[PDB]
């Protein structure tokens, strides 16, 4: 496995979770313990925060304002689902908008995510700051949510597994999300999950890199997958 990792210059590690143990791969191991902005990782809790206090839906439909946004594909109407496959920022930004400072505050408290700080500004905290997260703390998250074993209702838990849901391999299924914190000096790159094996096993992973400003966006996925493959998790079909 070892090669693919520096043979590109990263700083970067890949975190595994069993349930009973974390296992560390890469360049840079003390990452999985370093605590950086979730970026859009965080629309995993958004959803699962508006969901459980009855601010959204998962088949309420999120239509465009009009105005042009980051990327030309975010200029249309989103369900929260399509909207967390695409990464849609501004989608989630209304959804938190929505929930609010006081509530976003007290339930990532509750639920214990990250360091718990939001700040004044509840559209914005997740892109800059100040919450962070370590690797090992989204991993842990994530597997939980497999389980359904995170203090959310179980129905709430079920949607937003849904919405992860990104590619199916006979028997084993992958479910990830995807980071990119643009707005943080340096950029940090993420991509989190699990696979539901075929045995009925579940393995949650994490990747957690540096991001050298504007490198390829498919990089997170691409070697997470690699990683996948080489570990036996997710095998290539």
């Amino acid at each position: 496995v070892q090669a693919l990792f520096n043979e590109i210059s990263a700083d970067a590690v890949f975190v595994t979770y069993d349930g009973q143990n974390i296992k560390k791969y890469g360049t840079h191991l003390d990452r999985a313990k370093t605590a950086y902005i979730p970026a859009s990782t965080f629309k995993i809790a958004n959803a699962l925060i508006g969901l459980e206090n009855h601010k959204a839906t998962s088949t309420e439909i999120f239509k465009w304002d009009g105005k042009p946004r980051f990327f030309k594909a975010w200029d249309k109407d989103f369900t929260l689902g399509e909207a967390m496959q695409a990464s849609t920022v501004p989608v989630y930004q209304e959804l938190a908008r929505r929930i609010g400072p006081s509530l976003m505050q007290s339930e990532l408290q509750r639920i214990g995510y990250g360091n718990m700080q939001i700040g004044t500004e509840v559209d914005q905290f997740w892109l800059k700051g100040p919450l962070t997260i370590t690797p090992i703390q989204e991993v842990k998250f994530v597997y939980d949510l497999a389980q359904g074993q995170l203090p959310f209702k179980p129905e709430v838990q079920q949607q937003v597994k849904e919405m992860l849901y990104v590619e199916r391999r006979g028997e084993n299924r992958l479910y990830a999300k995807s980071g990119w914190g643009m707005a943080v000096d340096p950029q940090v790159g993420w991509y989190v999950g699990f696979v539901e094996k075929a045995d009925g096993q579940v393995v949650a992973f994490a990747l957690n890199m540096q991001m050298k400003a504007g490198d390829d966006i498919a990089l997170r996925k691409q070697l997470s997958l690699d990683v996948l493959d080489k570990l036996g998790v997710f095998h290539y079909l």
